[PDB]
This record gives C-alpha cells, structure tokens and sequence, in this order.
C-alpha cells in the first residue's frame, strides 16, 4: 500500500534511523528527510533540532 509512516502525525520532527544528524519531519502528513549540519542535534523531548550548549572537554 501506500506509505504511513507520516499518515495521520503531527507536526514537528521525528527520529532517523541511521545518520549521525538527519531527522524525519512531518508537514500536513507529508513527510520531509532532511538534514542537522552545523552544532545542531536532534532532542527526542522537544521533537525539534537545537544547536548543543554542552560542551565536555
């Protein structure tokens, strides 16, 4: 059938399955791949993508 992965999902985005820094965002249903270049990561509790202030060296 056809896909459902963002089939019925608020918006905001999701987490990817493999990449160090790329997500999944959803949009009215339609689903967006794209990408976190530069000091931003994905935060599962936000569902956003935020630049990181915690810096361990």
């Amino acid at each position: 059938g056809s896909p459902t992965f963002c089939q019925g999902k608020a918006d905001g985005l999701y987490p990817n399955p493999r990449e160090r820094s790329s997500f999944y965002s959803c949009a009215a249903g339609r689903l967006f791949q794209q990408s976190c270049p530069t000091g931003l990561v994905f935060s599962n509790s936000c569902k956003c993508c935020t630049w990181n202030g915690l810096v361990p060296r």
